[PDB]
C-alpha cells in the first residue's frame, strides 16, 4: 500500500464530471474542478486542465495524470507549509501518507487549522490525537473516511485499508 492506492480507495475514480460530498464539481480521482455552481465553469476548468475540449468526459489516463499532479502538489504544499512541514518530517512513512490524505481532501490551509491534533501527532501521542481529530466537522461529515485516516495515524499501519 501507498499514498496513491490509499487515495484511490478513498476517492474512487469517475471519468465524467460529478459532484463530491460537498456538492462541488469534480472529476477523476477526487480532482476538484471548482466550487462554482455552474457546470459550464466546471467544463471550462476541465478543458483547461486537460488541454482539450473534453465535453466533460476524460480518459483513465487523463484522470491518472491529474491524480499524479494532485498528489505531487499536496506533498509540495505540506513541504512549503511552516505548520505542516515539521509534523510531516516527524512522522513515519505510513503516517505521512495519512497527512497527505487529509491535505488532499481539505487543503493545506484546512489541515494547518488542526493545531491541537498536529501538536499531538508531533509528540507521538497517537490515541490522544485520534480523539482530538474526531472532534471535527471532517469526521462528522465523512466519518468512514475520517475513521480510516484516524486509524492510520493511531496505528501507523495500513490495517484500515486492508480489506478494500
Amino acid at each position: 500500500m501507498n499514498i496513491f492506492e490509499m487515495l484511490r480507495i478513498d476517492e474512487g475514480l469517475r471519468l465524467k464530471i460529478y459532484k463530491d460530498t460537498e456538492g462541488y464539481y469534480t472529476i477523476g480521482i477526487g480532482h476538484l474542478l471548482t466550487k462554482s455552481p455552474s457546470l459550464n465553469a466546471a467544463k471550462s476548468e476541465l478543458d483547461k486542465a486537460i488541454g482539450r475540449n473534453t465535453n466533460g468526459v476524460i480518459t483513465k489516463d487523463e484522470a491518472e495524470k491529474l491524480f499524479n499532479q494532485d498528489v505531487d502538489a499536496a506533498v509540495r504544499g505540506i513541504l512549503r507549509n511552516a505548520k505542516l512541514k515539521p509534523v510531516y518530517d516527524s512522522l513515519d512513512a505510513v503516517r505521512r501518507a495519512a497527512l497527505i490524505n487529509m491535505v488532499f481532501q481539505m487543503g493545506e490551509t484546512g489541515v494547518a487549522g488542526f493545531t491541537n491534533s498536529l501538536r499531538m501527532l508531533q509528540q507521538k501521542r497517537w490515541d490522544e490525537a485520534a480523539v482530538n481529530l474526531a472532534k471535527s466537522r471532517w469526521y462528522n461529515q465523512t466519518p468512514n473516511r475520517a475513521k480510516r485516516v484516524i486509524t492510520t495515524f493511531r496505528t501507523g499501519t495500513w490495517d484500515a485499508y486492508k480489506n478494500l
